[PDB]
C-alpha cells in the first residue's frame, strides 16, 4: 500500500509536462512522523506564493492572531469654539483592510469632534514602515499589476478582497469611432489620465490595454473597444498609496461637511507637537480574521505588510531587513530548519527567495500543533471550493475528486515556477505535503499537482463526492 502509492507518484512525475523541470515532492503522515513520499527533498527552489506559509506562520507568532491595525487623525491640539484646526495628519499603522468606508467613517469622526475646518495642509503620513516602496529584484515592468503595488503603512485596500494600494479603472465603450470613456475610480484627480482609447466598430477585435508606464503615476489607456463589448474593468496600481489615501480622506472630510483649505502631500506627524489631539480612530479586525482574504486569494501586498509590522513588532523598525530577519527568527522559535531558506520578501514575488520541499512539510508540521493552528488551516485554500473565500486559489481545481472539500493547500506560480503544499486530512492521518517545480517551459503543471494531491486524499482514504 505505501509502495502502490510511491509508484503512482513516481508515474505522476513521469509527465511529460516536466521536461527540464527540477521538483520537489515530499510527504509526511504527521501523526507518526514517518516519510512516506521523499524526492529531491532537500533541493532548493523558487516557492513563489508558497511564501506567505512562513509569512503567515511567523506573523501569528510575533503579532497573535488577536492582532489588530490602527489608523487615525490627528491635530496639534482639538479645534476651536470656532471648530479650527491648523494642519491634520492621517496617520496609518500598516492595516491591510483600510477601506474607503472608514476614511468615511473617520471624517464623520473629525466632524463629530467639531472640526468645520482643516485651514492648514492635510498630511498623509505613512512614516510607521519605512519608504522603500518595491523590493529590489521585482520587475518594473510589473508594475503596474495588482499583485506588485508599493507597499506603505497607509495604504486604500480595493473591495471584499482588500487589493491595496490599487485603483479600479473602467472602461466603457462609446459610439464607434469615438474615445472609451475612461473611469478611473478612486484615483480620479490623483492618478493622471491618458487616454488614447477609441470605440471600435460592432464585433470589430478587443485590443484595450491598460497600463502605468514605469516612473509614472499616469494611467496610459491605448488601444479599441468594440462598441458592443462589455465595459472592461481592472486593478491598477497607483504611485505613493499613502497620498491616494489623503487624496481620498480630503473627498471624505469635504464629504462630510468639513473644509481643507491647504494641500495634501505626505508628512509625519511633527517631533514638535506636545500632545497631538486624536480626533479620530479605526480599528481593523484582528489578525486571524485577515489571514482569509490574504491567504485565501495570495494577496501580496498583505505580505509585505505583515513582515514589516513583524519588523515593527521585533524592533521599531517597519523594513524588509528588519522584518525578514523577525520571520525567519519566529520560524526557528517555532522549531522550523531553517538552513535551506532564503528569505528576500514577504509575499514570494521576489526570485531572490528559496525555499525547498523538506522546509515547507517541516513548517507544515510545526503549525499543526501551534496554538494557532486552527485559524491557520482555515486561511488556506480548500480544493474545489466554489464559494472564492473557501476555495481562493484551488476553488477550480480537483472539483469531483478526493481532494474536493478535505485537501487545504497553498498555490504558488510565475513562470517556470508552481507550488502546492498543504494538508490531506482523513481516515488515516492528517498528510502535510510539499510539491514545488521550477524550470518547466510551458503552462504550470497544474495537473501534476492536482494528481498528487488526489492520490494522496485518496490513500488517506477519501473519495471523489458525486
Ligand atoms: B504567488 O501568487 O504564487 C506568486 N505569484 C504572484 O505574485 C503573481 C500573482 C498574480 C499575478 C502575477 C503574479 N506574478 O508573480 O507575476
Ligand atoms: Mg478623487
Ligand atoms: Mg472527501
Amino acid at each position: 500500500r505505501l509502495t502502490e502509492l510511491r509508484e503512482d507518484i513516481d508515474a505522476i512525475l513521469e509527465d511529460p509536462a516536466l521536461e527540464g523541470a527540477v521538483s520537489g515532492v515530499v510527504v509526511v503522515d504527521t501523526a507518526t512522523g514517518e516519510e512516506l513520499y521523499s524526492r529531491d527533498g532537500g533541493e532548493q527552489l523558487l516557492p513563489a506564493s508558497n511564501m506567505k506559509l512562513f509569512t503567515a506562520a511567523a506573523a501569528l507568532e510575533v503579532l497573535g492572531a488577536d492582532h489588530s491595525f490602527g489608523t487615525e487623525v490627528a491635530a496639534e491640539s482639538a479645534p476651536g469654539r470656532r471648530g479650527e484646526v491648523q494642519d491634520l495628519y492621517l496617520v496609518g499603522r500598516g492595516d491591510p483592510t483600510l477601506s474607503a468606508e472608514d476614511l468615511d467613517a473617520m471624517a464623520a469622526e473629525v466632524a463629530a469632534s467639531g472640526v468645520r475646518t482643516v485651514r492648514g495642509d492635510l498630511y498623509a503620513d505613512d512614516t510607521w514602515f519605512d519608504s522603500e516602496r518595491l523590493v529590489d529584484d521585482w520587475w518594473p515592468e510589473d508594475e503596474p499589476y495588482a499583485y506588485s503595488a508599493q507597499i506603505s503603512a497607509l495604504t486604500v485596500a480595493h473591495g471584499e478582497r482588500f487589493d491595496t494600494g490599487v485603483t479600479e479603472v473602467s472602461v466603457t465603450p462609446a459610439a464607434e469611432g469615438e474615445p472609451a470613456d475612461v473611469d478611473l475610480g478612486a484615483a480620479e484627480g490623483y492618478a493622471e489620465l491618458d487616454n488614447r482609447a477609441v470605440t471600435g466598430a460592432a464585433g470589430s477585435a478587443n485590443t484595450l490595454v491598460i497600463d502605468r508606464p514605469v516612473g509614472t503615476n499616469t494611467i496610459a489607456v491605448t488601444g479599441s473597444l468594440p462598441a458592443d463589448a462589455a465595459p472592461v474593468t481592472a486593478l491598477r496600481t497607483v504611485d505613493e498609496p499613502a497620498a491616494l489615501a489623503g487624496h481620498l480622506f480630503e473627498e471624505a472630510l469635504e464629504s462630510n461637511g468639513v473644509t481643507v483649505k491647504g494641500d495634501v502631500g505626505l508628512g509625519g506627524v511633527p517631533a514638535d507637537w506636545q500632545d497631538a489631539e486624536v480626533l479620530a480612530d479605526h480599528t481593523s479586525a484582528e489578525l486571524s480574521e485577515i489571514l482569509v482574504p490574504f491567504m485565501k486569494f495570495s494577496n501580496n501586498g498583505h505580505a509585505e505588510m505583515l513582515v514589516k509590522s513583524i519588523g515593527q513588532e521585533t524592533a521599531g523598525a517597519g523594513t524588509w531587513d528588519a522584518g525578514l530577519v523577525g520571520v525567519e527568527e519566529a520560524l526557528s522559535g517555532l522549531g522550523v530548519d531553517t538552513a535551506g531558506l532564503v528569505l528576500n520578501d514577504g509575499s514570494g514575488l521576489s526570485r531572490g527567495n528559496l525555499v525547498t520541499a523538506d522546509t515547507v512539510v517541516d513548517l507544515l508540521g510545526q503549525a499543526g500543533s501551534a496554538p494557532w493552528a486552527q485559524t491557520w488551516s482555515a486561511s488556506l485554500p480548500v480544493a474545489g471550493e466554489s464559494d472564492p473565500f473557501v476555495g481562493g486559489t484551488l476553488a477550480n481545481r480537483m472539483r469531483g475528486t478526493a481532494a474536493e472539500g478535505v485537501v487545504e493547500a497553498k498555490t504558488g506560480t510565475m513562470s517556470g515556477v508552481s507550488a502546492l503544499s498543504g494538508y490531506v486530512p482523513g481516515p488515516e492521518g492528517e498528510l502535510a505535503f510539499s510539491i514545488v517545480n521550477n524550470g518547466h517551459s510551458g503552462p504550470a503543471p497544474l495537473a501534476v499537482q492536482d494528481a498528487i494531491a488526489v492520490r494522496l486524499a485518496e490513500y488517506a482514504g477519501h473519495q471523489a463526492p458525486e
